[PDB]
């Protein structure tokens, strides 16, 4: 059952604030009380826990974000090419990546944040399978474009 709590959001230059959430808000309902109080605008905010950046559609309890927890605020300046990465499921996995990054490392990065093994997924955007060699910029992959990820029983 959802549940209200406290938790707290820590900048790099030393303020701790504390934070009135419900378990099943969003990371960008995080964001938007971020804002209210600080003035931070959304979209310069990374929230940071476990080590893994947070998805804005996502909520704290997916996260297993309980009373009393930190996340990281990092601020980023805007414009950093981020691309979307979303499953057939509807889940999206949001990567701040380089315009020539290669397949592989993307795929590297998607097993850093969710844990999919490489070797599980299948990369494909204007309908063609995206293959470990190539880059990003082989396939006009720019920033905001959004990739689909297909996966198959191990």
């Amino acid at each position: 059952h959802h549940h209200h709590m406290q938790i707290f959001v820590k900048t790099l230059t030393g303020k701790t604030i504390t934070l009135e959430v419900e378990s099943n808000d969003t990371i960008e309902n995080v964001k938007s009380k971020i804002q209210d109080k600080e003035g931070i605008p959304p979209d310069q905010q990374r929230l940071i826990f476990a080590g893994k950046q947070l998805e804005d559609g996502r909520t704290l309890s997916d996260y297993n974000i309980q009373k009393e927890s930190t996340l990281h605020l990092v601020l980023r300046l805007r414009g950093g090419m981020q691309i979307f990465v979303k499953t057939l499921t509807g889940k999206t996995i949001t990567l701040e990546v380089e315009s020539n990054d290669t397949i592989e490392n993307v795929k590297s990065k998607i097993q850093d944040k969710e844990g999919i093994p490489p070797d599980q997924q299948r990369l494909i955007f204007a309908g063609k399978q995206l293959e470990d060699g190539r880059t990003l910029s082989d396939y006009n992959i720019q920033k905001e474009s959004t990739l689909h990820l297909v996966l198959r029983l191990r």
